[PDB]
């Protein structure tokens, strides 16, 4: 039995999730339900312990110091803020150390609990509340950087009652391979086929056995016992039995040998397989293919609980040569032995943990034993200061051991909310490397999401993103999302519903509109009146009147402005939508622009954009502001999603087309001429030129390190404020064309004033990233493994190593980047003209 209401609840949950989590149709064990049942406690333990008030106003703060760029603009010890009562308003100087209370307890003495209000950000759902210095608020810091006033408004604190959560042996190992079955055969000359079985741990193969090659029929039997050299008692918790079909790898499937319950896996199994799209997180999944009618299946038998709990010389000082912090530097049998033999000496240094645990022989019970003793005393580690870079490497595909991974997650615990937001996307992707559905990392994410609405809002869209287009991982992520959705609150549950409703309706339009004309780029007037009408059709009584903007939670969107909506003259025929701001206190009339697009895999864009945000914080710790513009983007489904529209900005390519020919030979003057005219007032033009210098640099260094600098002009944009920024990330060192150089004041290839400033920044920016080589290397490799198709592991990943110029000394590095800036100088328009040709051919 089950209370109708409850049943109805779980019904909406699944609607939010985008998948039916109750489904037990696709599970060969009760790990999903078991997990779906185990998270209930940690979730309820979070809801109960959080402060309903601070949770309702989700203050966004940071405990870091104000970088030079920000502090300098405070050479007054204080700062003022315009407070809006009603249509009223008054300025009040305040010191950087004032508390939100000391701000009102003071503001009221100037006019004259009597003070039953709170400070919110005009036209935003952002509150300055709690025992924190106003200088430690994110909003404040951003206003400072963008030299803007801090317009706040007096209003009543939200009611926490809106967030209330609804009511509740010893012999060797062997496996019998019975056979492979598939309904339809792939018309391909008819080849041979054999099954490969691997015992795998942390992406390493411990033992491997094969069957005899037979003709590729539709039912191929073997009934052969494959015996491995490993002994049951030596199978580590978290090992997988990888089953592959070859002839070229065609299909694969995995099965955890030791289950969530610590029991060896016995029984007959019929496992449905994944097909190779043509290394990455997907090949590691324990999920089976749900397409049980069309998929290849393999049948096996398993039949044989256990698991359930002097100071060296120069030699050892060569161990330090190995601990060369090179994440992408493999280890030799010799290297590993050295590391393991001198274990305890290696333990006295955190930066060597990854290398040390990768020298462990996980396939030997007795050794795993000593490892667990080595961890028993985590002094050097527990006392060490957090290093995300080091922590992330311990969460990647190379480590399957729960305790090793648990210490990494232990360090994450130290992260303040603002830091959890910079790495959240990558931590959610790292869940794919966990051997079991329930893990310390799945728990950490659940918790921080339940404790802070901002993180929760994002955890939600990152999880949903994957649930929607990832068969390999959607079950595990749904169970994680459901557990979050049973604790976020009724208010958020409502917000999520309105947002889900809106995108589900807008993408339907996006695609339908795409069919009407996915061939010729001739955007007709009818397709346009068509879009409008469709929008009118929804605007009626279906489309939610208002909703929070998925990539910017504090912004509230209202009615669509049908008059400004259009279909862009782009291959993908993206929709360009504009909405009003639902908030009356909005200190402006500017609309909220959002592009909806079908055709590009926006998950790659989400990953690039977040990396970029991480670089900005790295540069901040060093007091540098490259003016990047990592606009919001959220991947909603397979090749579909939304993009934040950066206001009054244009493509660099379009600029060339307007002045000069839309096909002719690009001109230099073009860009600067466009800027001058865009912002007449000679005082604003100067500043624009200043932005263009730093932003241009920021992107050149950023894109260069990411191996993504060579792109067409059409994928680069500029604001009427001088900000340059790259866009539309689908997948010469970088783009620094004559027109860019021109804006900096440089004809031919000589004179250089602003060019001087340019060079300087690039270097200081480049060498600032090098101080974080290990962090950038695990991020770059995790990105490739979780967001790119079948990659060239370590090969595709060996690029960033050269780009960061590992080993080489700073000065030599400085010169290496300087030469890169030079290769562009000599190339000029050659590359662009070729890209144009390419789009022509
Ligand atoms: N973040 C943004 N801010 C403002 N305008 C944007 C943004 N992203 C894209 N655009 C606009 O959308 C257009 C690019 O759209 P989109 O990226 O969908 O094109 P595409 O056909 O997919 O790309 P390509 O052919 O270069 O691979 C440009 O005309 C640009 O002005
Ligand atoms: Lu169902
Ligand atoms: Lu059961
Ligand atoms: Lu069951
Ligand atoms: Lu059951
Ligand atoms: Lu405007
Ligand atoms: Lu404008
Ligand atoms: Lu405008
Ligand atoms: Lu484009
Ligand atoms: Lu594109």
């Amino acid at each position: 039995a089950a209370s109708e209401e409850t049943l109805a609840f779980q019904r909406q949950l699944n609607a939010l999730i985008g998948y039916d989590v109750t489904d037990v149709s696709n599970v060969h064990d009760d790990e999903l339900e078991f997990t779906r049942r185990r998270l209930v406690t940690p979730r309820m333990a979070e809801v109960a312990g959080r402060d309903p008030k601070l949770y309702a106003m989700h203050p966004w703060v940071t405990s870091k110091p104000l970088p030079e760029y920000l502090l300098k603009k405070i050479t007054n010890n204080c700062v003022f803020i315009v407070i809006h009562r009603s249509t009223t308003s008054q300025t009040i100087k305040v010191s950087a150390d004032d508390t939100p209370g000391t701000i009102l307890q003071s503001f009221f003495t100037k006019m004259a609990n009597e003070r039953d209000f709170v400070l919110r950000v005009c036209g935003r759902d952002e509150y300055l509340v709690g025992e924190t210095p106003i200088k430690n608020f994110q909003w404040v810091r951003q206003c400072l950087k963008n030299g803007e006033e801090i317009h706040l408004v007096l209003d009543t604190p939200p009611d926490p009652a809106l967030d209330e959560v609804r009511k509740e042996c010893d012999r060797k190992f062997r496996v019998k391979i019975r056979g492979i079955d598939i309904p339809v055969l792939p018309r391909t000359a008819d080849l041979t086929v054999f099954v490969e079985a691997n015992i795998q741990y942390g992406q390493q193969v411990l033992c491997q056995r094969r069957t005899s090659p037979k003709p590729f029929t539709e039912e191929v039997l073997w009934n052969v016992w494959l015996e491995f050299s490993i002994k049951i008692k030596d199978l580590p918790k978290g090992a997988l039995l990888n089953l592959q079909i070859y002839c070229q790898l065609l299909y694969y499937v995995n099965l955890l040998l030791i289950d969530h319950r610590f029991l060896l896996r016995h029984g007959e199994y019929v496992l449905h397989m994944w097909q190779l799209s043509g290394f990455n997180a997907d090949k590691l999944t324990s999920a089976t293919n749900p397409d049980k009618e069309n998929s290849m299946s393999i049948s096996i038998l398993l039949d044989n609980h256990p698991i359930a709990l002097e100071m060296p010389n120069q030699l050892r000082k060569q161990l330090e040569a190995i601990i060369a912090t090179d994440p992408l530097n493999p280890l030799t049998a010799e290297d590993k032995e050295l590391l393991w033999h001198f274990r305890y000496e290696s333990l006295k240094d955190p930066k060597a943990y990854p290398k040390l645990f990768s020298s462990v022989k996980w396939g030997q019970q007795e050794i795993v034993a000593k490892t667990y003793q080595l961890l028993a005393k985590r002094e050097v580690w527990d006392q060490s200061a957090l290093d995300v870079g080091l922590t992330m490497q311990l969460l990647d595909c190379n480590f399957s051991d729960e305790n090793v991974r648990a210490i990494a997650v232990q360090k994450l615990e130290s992260l303040e909310d603002d830091d959890v937001l910079h790495y959240l996307l990558q931590l959610v992707q790292a869940v794919k490397f966990e051997p079991y559905h329930d893990s310390a990392l799945a728990r950490f994410l659940l918790k921080r999401g339940l404790r802070n609405k901002r993180i929760g809002h994002f955890l939600f869209w990152f999880l949903r993103s994957e649930i929607a287009q990832s068969r390999h991982y959607q079950q595990r992520f749904a169970v994680i999302l459901e557990a979050y959705l049973r604790g976020c609150g009724t208010a958020m549950l409502h917000d999520f519903t309105q947002q889900v409703q809106v995108i589900d309706m807008l993408q339907k339009v996006t695609i339908d509109i795409k069919s009407l004309s996915a061939e010729k780029y001739d955007v007709s007037s009818q397709v346009i009146s068509q879009l409008k009408q469709k929008l009118e059709n929804l605007q009626n009584l279906n489309l939610p009147q208002s909703f929070r903007v998925p990539y910017d939670p504090g912004l509230k969107a209202g009615a669509l402005v049908i008059e400004k909506c259009k279909v862009m003259a782009s291959k993908k025929k993206p929709l360009w939508l504009e909405f009003k701001c639902a908030d009356p206190t909005a200190l402006s009339n500017e609309t909220i622009g959002i592009i909806f697009k079908h055709g590009d895999d926006l998950r790659q864009d989400m990953l690039i954009l977040q990396i970029l945000r991480i670089m900005e914080s790295i540069w901040e710790t060093e007091s540098l502001d490259l003016c990047l513009l990592p606009y919001g983007c959220i991947s909603t489904g397979d090749k579909i999603g939304m993009i934040e529209i950066v206001k009054d900005a244009t493509t660099i390519a379009k600029i060339q087309q307007s002045t000069v020919g839309n096909t002719g030979a690009f001109k230099d003057e073009v860009l600067s001429h466009w800027l001058k005219e865009k912002c007449p007032i000679e005082e604003k033009f100067q500043a624009a030129v200043e932005r263009f210098v730093y932003s241009c640099a920021g992107y050149c260094v950023a894109t260069f390190v990411l191996g993504i600098g060579d792109r067409h002009n059409d994928n680069i944009m500029i604001s009427e404020t001088g900000n340059l920024f790259h866009i539309d990330f689908g997948h010469v060192p970088f783009v620094l064309t004559p027109d860019f150089l021109f804006v900096m004041g440089t004809s031919g290839k000589k004179t250089s004033l602003h060019f001087q400033k340019f060079q300087d920044v690039c270097v200081k920016a480049y060498l600032a990233l090098r101080h974080h080589t290990n962090l950038l290397i695990i991020l770059f490799s995790m990105m490739l493994m979780t967001g790119m198709p079948q990659l060239t592991s370590k090969e595709d990943i060996e690029y960033i190593r050269d780009a960061l110029t590992v080993g080489k000394s700073e000065e030599d590095a400085k010169k290496y980047f300087l030469d890169q800036i030079e290769v562009c100088r000599d190339k000029g328009w050659t590359v662009q003209f070729n890209w144009f040709l390419h789009l022509v051919l």
